[PDB]
């Protein structure tokens, strides 16, 4: 009687003034904050 | 009697002044904040 | 008597002044904040 | 005289017998191949 | 006279018998190949 | 006269019998190949 189990568990985030936040994987692009000429 | 289980679990986010937020996977593009000429 | 279960769980988001927010997968485009000439 | 340019470029994919393929932002779910009881 | 440029460039993929392939941002889930009871 | 440039460059991939392939940001889950009871 093979039992299995998993739990990705409890998280919590409190953020403020955050230009970017999260997970990406691949970026061939340009996550620019501000350009000027 | 093979039992299984999973739980992606409890989360919470409190954000403010956040130009971008979340998950992407792939970006071949251009996540620009501001361009000027 | 094989039991299974899943729960994608409880979330909550409170946001303000957020140019973009959410999940994308693929971007071949251009998520521009502001262009000027 | 401000020139810009971008090119997400040229790609090619040849696949076979591929249970899943592509880009995902977030998965709180269960991309299972096969369950049995 | 401010010039800019970008090029995410030229790619090629040839695959076969690939249970999963691509880019992921976040997985709170379960990308299982095969479960049995 | 401020010039800039970028080039994410030229790539090539030739694969076969590859259970998983690509880029991941976060995994709180379970990228299992095969479970048995």
């Amino acid at each position: 009687d093979a039992e299995f189990r998993h739990d990705s568990g409890y998280e919590v985030h409190h953020q403020k003034l955050v230009f970017f936040a999260g997970d990406v994987g691949s970026n061939k692009g340009a996550i620019i904050g501000l350009m000027v000429g």
